[PDB]
């Protein structure tokens, strides 16, 4: 799992509404969850498949 995906995706930095795709080491999978258009950090991605095939090992 490279460590871009073990990121704080800081959402909080900007009011916006984009739901992304988070990556969870813990399960050794990926979830849906929000972002934001400014801020933000690596971990997020647009759908799971990019999110699995990427950091999923």
């Amino acid at each position: 799992r490279p460590r871009f995906c073990e990121l704080a995706p800081s959402a909080g930095s900007c009011f916006a509404f984009v739901p992304s795709y988070y990556y969870n080491q813990y399960s050794n999978t990926c979830h849906s969850f929000t972002y934001s258009g400014c801020g933000g950090n690596a971990n997020r991605f647009r759908t799971i498949d990019e999110c699995n095939r990427t950091c999923v090992g």
